[PDB]
């Protein structure tokens, strides 16, 4: 299974990705997670990417494409993968098609998670993420079993530096301007399936599973 999840920030892509990659035993490839790891490590790349991220702007295309090319070239991607947060622009989608061609890989499905914009702010400002493994929770919609602690690794949960109201507004605007047009790009391939993300987490997952089956 070679899969892309599409949808606005806050739609539930990372949450569903965790469930999907457990179901299929494939890697979860998230460009945001790569950037956040770089920031945690204090790398030059991370520190520079953070400047864009904290403004709610996209990190530039070529650097992001190169990270994904390198990641998809690893042996653990030969038997499937899930892209979550890439592509974000038409240039990235075209570049991904070229990467996949070079690797001899064909996409199987593109899942577009639809959620009304009005739901997204509270999902995002209440999001809490694990420092050590990147697992995603929500203060009320999907809490950890123990407050402030990751269920998987025991790591501390935190609020991302971009999950504040001002920055959210800009991220949603960027999504509508740059990223929403990708729905048409993947519709043309005959791979796109739309999912109602305005449901509880397990109902959304059920619908994704049904669509992929
Ligand atoms: N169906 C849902 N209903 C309510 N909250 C959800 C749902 N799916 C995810 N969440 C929560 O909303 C926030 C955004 O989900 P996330 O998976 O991080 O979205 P994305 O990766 O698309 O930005 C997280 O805090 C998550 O726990
Ligand atoms: N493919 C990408 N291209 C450019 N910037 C990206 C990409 N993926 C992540 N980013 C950067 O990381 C930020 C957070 O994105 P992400 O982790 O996917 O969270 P969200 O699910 O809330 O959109 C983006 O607003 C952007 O600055
Ligand atoms: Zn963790």
């Amino acid at each position: 299974m070679n899969l892309i999840l599409l949808g606005p920030p806050g739609a539930g892509k990372g949450t569903q990705a965790e469930k999907i990659v457990e179901e299929y035993g494939i890697p979860h490839i998230s460009t945001g997670d790569m950037f956040r790891a770089a920031i945690k490590e204090g790398t030059e790349l991370g520190l520079k990417a953070k400047e864009y991220m904290d403004k709610g702007e996209l990190v530039p295309d070529e650097v992001t494409i190169g990270l994904v090319k390198e990641r998809l070239s690893q042996p653990d991607c030969k038997k499937g993968f899930l892209l979550d947060g890439f592509p974000r622009t038409v240039a990235q989608a075209e570049a991904l098609d070229k990467i996949l061609k070079e690797l001899g890989i064909k996409l199987d499905a593109v899942i577009n998670i639809e959620v009304p914009r009005e739901e997204l702010l509270e999902r995002l400002t209440g999001r809490r993420v694990c420092r050590q493994c990147g697992a995603t929770y929500h203060v009320i919609f999907n809490p950890p079993k123990v407050e402030g602690v990751c269920d998987k690794c025991g790591g501390e949960l935190y609020q991302r530096s971009d999950d504040n109201e001002e920055t959210v507004s800009n991220r949603l605007d960027v999504y509508e301007d740059q990223t929403a047009p990708l729905i048409d790009y993947y519709e043309k391939k005959g791979l796109l399936k739309n999912i109602d993300g305005d449901q509880d987490i397990d109902a959304v997952f059920a619908d994704i599973k049904a669509a992929l089956g």
